[PDB]
């Protein structure tokens, strides 16, 4: 009675399979989760000798910016279309530099997810409190390892936020000094997908007469504004155009930790604006970024898509 299904579970590998081999990667893993119920739909490791979706933890860099934006967002602090001044992409803070890829100058609150800014993620965090950021990254369930049945699950690190100094909320801000697991990272996911309340993600078929208890992490508003921002980072002027899926239209984040050896990871939903799936890979050591996980989501989502009869909705 698992929830797997054997053709998303199929479709899963087959795309994870072929990328492992494209980039001679070390390892993959893939996750393809129901929005509606929790249920995992396939759930892939790429060679198959642990369950290191489970059981392997990681900085998950950019794939937290969405989680800054939406509590501030949440805590109204900021508004989708507040102004964020990142300059030329040098910032310094308490001593410490935090640099973007590019000189991005005055974004809005959404052009920070679009331009995937760590000076304005750290801006947009330094309006919040440490007790704020640390209680919303334990309400997606970060710090805490799955209760999933699989043995020895990953609780990742969450440091306690009467110790975090500034630059370190702010580094959190931007996805480095916590560690998780893709598991976590799909789980969260799905609070921005199922309308702000992230769902029991389980491997068993959900009973459909009984009631699914999750927990509201965001609200309905909240996760509607982040959904449409997650759209544009594989839109034109995003920096993830290759995890666009043709005839759909998608939104999610790339990040990445480096360990030359380094993880690629991409989390992201489909199809806005009312997902159906969230699908979670990532790419262990190939041998950018994006450019490695990006492509594998696309696969898996629109195959997935496809598989399942859900119409296009997105002119090719």
């Amino acid at each position: 009675g698992l929830s797997i299904d054997s053709k998303i579970q199929y479709i899963a590998y087959a795309n994870l399979k072929a990328a492992v081999e494209k980039f001679k990667a070390k390892a993959g893993a893939a996750m393809v989760v129901d929005v509606r119920t929790g249920e995992v739909l396939a759930l892939v490791n790429y060679p198959t000798y642990r369950n290191r979706i489970l059981t392997d933890v990681f900085e998950p860099g950019s794939i937290m910016k969405p989680f800054t934006v939406s509590l501030a967002l949440d805590l109204h602090r900021v508004t989708p279309n507040t102004l964020v001044e990142t300059g030329n992409g040098h910032f310094v803070l308490d001593g410490a530099p935090i640099t973007d890829d590019a000189g991005f100058g005055t974004l809005t609150v959404g052009g920070v997810i679009q331009k995937s800014s760590n000076i304005g993620a750290t801006k947009i965090a330094m309006t919040m409190r440490p007790e704020e950021m640390w209680n919303m990254y334990t309400s997606i369930g970060l710090g805490q390892a799955p209760k999933v049945g699989f043995p020895g699950a990953a609780a990742g690190r969450l440091r306690p936020w009467k110790s975090w100094r500034r630059i370190e909320q702010a580094t959190m801000s931007y996805g480095y000094g916590l560690s998780v697991s893709l598991f976590q990272l799909a789980r969260a996911y799905t609070a921005i997908a199922h309308d702000g309340e992230m769902m029991p993600v389980t491997i068993f078929k959900t009973d459909p007469n009984q009631q699914i208890t999750g927990t509201q992490v965001f609200t309905p508003t909240t996760a509607r504004e982040v959904r449409t921002m997650l759209e544009t980072v594989v839109a034109p002027g995003g920096t993830s155009p290759d995890a666009a899926v043709p005839g759909y239209r998608v939104g999610g984040k790339s990040g990445t930790a480096y360990k030359r050896k380094y993880r690629a990871s991409f989390v992201g939903m489909a199809p806005m604006p009312n997902p159906r799936i969230v699908v979670a890979v990532s790419v262990d050591e190939p041998t950018f970024g994006g450019q490695v996980s990006g492509p594998v989501f696309s696969a898996i989502a629109g195959d997935t898509m496809r598989a399942l009869n859900v119409p296009p909705n997105m002119p090719i």
